[PDB]
């Protein structure tokens, strides 16, 4: 499954991305919404899931969704934070077992 994972905190993003790759997903990482929007455009219609932090330097995750939803098609979207159809919310700190369960549910 091709996941676009948008998270400004490098160590949080990298852990989650590596653990998702260990489960067989392709994970395209972005550190901000402006990078994510370019990735979404260049991969339009091939992304299966967007996972995004809510509050990030630059545009927030929900604004990214508004800009990127067309490139994402019907892909589900999962927002994450320590604080439109197919939109879910997972609190931080992220538990990998729960993250993997939710990714699987949204993709199946």
């Amino acid at each position: 499954g091709r996941i676009l994972f948008v998270e400004d905190e490098d160590a949080v993003r990298s852990v989650a991305a590596r653990l998702l790759r260990a489960r067989g997903y392709e994970v395209l990482e972005a550190a901000d919404g402006e990078e994510a929007l370019i990735i979404a455009e260049e991969n339009a219609g091939t992304i299966d899931l967007l996972i995004s932090d809510v509050i990030m330097p630059g545009i927030d995750g929900p604004t990214l969704l508004k800009k990127a939803r067309g490139y994402l098609g019907t892909a589900p979207v999962m927002f994450i934070s320590g604080y439109e159809t197919g939109v879910t919310f997972l609190p931080k700190p992220i538990d990998i077992k729960t993250l993997a369960e939710r990714v699987k549910q949204q993709l199946q």
